[PDB]
Parts: C-alpha cells; structure tokens; sequence
C-alpha cells in the first residue's frame, strides 16, 4: 500500500524561500507529480481567510491531514512527488509523516537577509518587514534529529538551489 | 470569495486522450496553477484500488466534492488554474461546477482509433482493448447545452493540442 520505492519530498522554508519557483523546475525537469499544499485547505479556511482572520493550529490541523492524505495518494502512482508547504512547525512535519515512511523534506535554508531582498525585488510589491520577522519567529528550523529532512542551501541562483535539489533528491 | 477574474480549467477526456501531457506544458507555458485531479481520492479510495478493485459512484463523490473545494482554494491565488480530471459523466461535471462559475471545461476530443494507436505506443506497455472501449462506453460528451465546455482537437501533434488549448484558454 505504501509504496516504498516511491518517494515524496516536501518542499520547505519560510515565504520567499523559493519552494514554488524551485518545485516548479524540478517537477518539470523530473517529469515528478506537484502538488502545491495551499490548494488542500477546507473551504473554512479559504473563508477564514478572504475574511483577513490567520489560520491558527487547530485550522492547519485539517489541511495537514489533507496534505498527509494526498501524498499517500500520489505516491500510488509517481516514483518522485514534490510537494510546496512551508511546514514551519517540527509538528506539522510529524502530521505530514504520519503513516508515509516514504516522506522526507527538503529544506529551502536561507537566512534572513537573502531572503527579504528576494521578496524586495518583485515590482509592486510592497514589502513589509514584520511579516518575514515572524515567519523566522514561527520556523522550528529541523535539527539533525529531524533524519528525514535533507537541506539545501538557497544562497545560490535559482539553477543552483534547483540542481542542489535535484543532486539531493538522486543522492538516492 | 469567488474571484470572478480568476479561471478554472478542467482538461477531460477519457485515458489516452493526453490530458496530462497537456495540462502538464500548459501550465509551464503559462505558469498557471495545476492540480492532478487523482490526487485528491480520499484514503479508501486510494487502497479499494490498492486492493484491485475499481471505484463506483458512491466512491467518487466525496473524491469530486474535494476536487470542487481545490478548484475553489486554487482560483483564489491563481488567474488561470489547469485541473486534470477525465470527468466522462455529466454529474461528474455537476459536482465540480458547483459553487465554481468561474469554472469550465476543456474537452480534449478525439475517438478510438486515435486514442488506441497513442496508447500502444507507450514504449513496453502491453496494450489491453478493453480498457479503451470502457472509457468510451462510459464518456457522456458534454453536447452544446453544457455551455462551459470548450473543445479541442486531439488528432493534431501535441504541440499543437497544446497551442489550441492555450487558444482556448486565452480566447477569453
Ligand atoms: N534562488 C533564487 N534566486 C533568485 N530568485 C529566486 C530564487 N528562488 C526563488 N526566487 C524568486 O524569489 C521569490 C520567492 O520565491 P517563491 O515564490 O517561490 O517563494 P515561496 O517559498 O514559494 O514563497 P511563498 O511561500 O510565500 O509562496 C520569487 O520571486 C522567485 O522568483
Ligand atoms: N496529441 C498528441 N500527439 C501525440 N501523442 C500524444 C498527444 N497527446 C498525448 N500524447 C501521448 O499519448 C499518451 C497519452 O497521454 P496522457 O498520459 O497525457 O493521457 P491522459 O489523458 O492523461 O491518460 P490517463 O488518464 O490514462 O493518465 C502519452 O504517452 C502522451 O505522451
Ligand atoms: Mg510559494
Ligand atoms: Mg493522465
């Protein structure tokens, strides 16, 4: 039922990491099914949300078991599957890992600085600082004992992180 | 919540007729949002068909009800969504219509003949006929009364289904 030649990576990292831009390359230079976890919220939080209330733990509760469900799905049929959810919290990885042994992230690791003038150099958009604070505040960044997390560092062009990530998903 | 600016598109057709070839490099072209419609089978489904056996009406509903919810947390980030389902049954198209104006579908047309010589083509896969004629006895064409459906040519090189689906797409 599992599996477990068939694998699954969540993509990881704070908002402006580059989980959409590199899951985007890689599923494509893959030929590798994508999901990007935003589109598994409830209709509740969709609402929660148009409404400018922020999701709380016990909203993520239901979309993680969701997301949880739809990589148990897609590793059915896909020898690789990437999917986007930022998975700040140790306990939203434990909930994406429950009953998919098969499952590991890839961490999107870039510091502050990097960051913020990669979200700064979009035309338009107005920037607020506090917002980036806090997703830094929120991440439990994934320790060592944390051994199904591999780390790729984002310091880098976006072919480089996207061949990081592609040299990390072949590492076996 | 509806974004009445935002789209959905659902490419259908029955297996073989190149939905996710389609969807897959339309998507790339232009990074819109997609979503493989398989992904989101609740578990008992996914290990009914673990087990061999195939899925009737009763199991599809809560599957087609969630895709709805996707299309609906998609359209709200995304202007032009792309969704692979091969939605052969009217209902099955209800299901996902409702609550998603902004939703239609994208029939990628084509008959027996066509849909067959592709499928066997499939380097080592041991073409199985029934399977094909299945799809077609059970595909209720969305005639002109079902006035979101837009259609295109599959009996063209793929390239070119994929520009007449970026046609249809763009044409408004
Ligand atoms: N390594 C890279 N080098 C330069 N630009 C990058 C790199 N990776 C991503 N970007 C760009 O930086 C921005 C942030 O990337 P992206 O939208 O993928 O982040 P994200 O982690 O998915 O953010 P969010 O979680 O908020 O949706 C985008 O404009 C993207 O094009
Ligand atoms: N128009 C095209 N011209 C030639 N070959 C095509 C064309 N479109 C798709 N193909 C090929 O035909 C085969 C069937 O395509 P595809 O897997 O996308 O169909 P599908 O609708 O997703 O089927 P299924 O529902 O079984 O997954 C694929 O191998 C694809 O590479
Ligand atoms: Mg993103
Ligand atoms: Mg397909």
């Amino acid at each position: 039922t599992t599996n477990h030649d068939h694998h699954i990576y969540v993509l990881m990292g704070v908002s402006g990491s580059g989980k959409s831009a590199v899951a985007s390359e890689v599923a494509h230079q893959l030929h590798a099914a994508f999901l990007d976890g935003d589109f598994l919220h409830p209709r509740r939080n969709i609402e929660k949300m148009a409404s400018g209330e922020p999701l709380n733990d016990d909203d993520r509760k239901p979309w993680l078991q969701a997301l949880n469900d739809a990589a148990f799905a897609m590793q059915r049929t896909n020898k690789v599957s990437l999917i986007v959810c930022s998975a700040l919290k140790k306990h939203y990885r434990d909930l994406l890992r429950e009953g998919n042994p098969n499952l590991s992230f890839i961490y999107l690791k870039g510091d502050f600085d990097v960051i913020e003038s990669r979200l700064k150099a979009r035309k338009g958009h107005f920037f607020k600082t506090q917002m980036l604070v806090t997703q830094f505040e929120t991440l439990q960044e994934p320790g060592a004992d944390e051994t199904d997390v591999l780390v790729v560092d984002i310091d880098q062009p976006l072919e480089g992180v996207v061949a990081s990530t592609i040299e990390v998903i072949k590492k076996g």
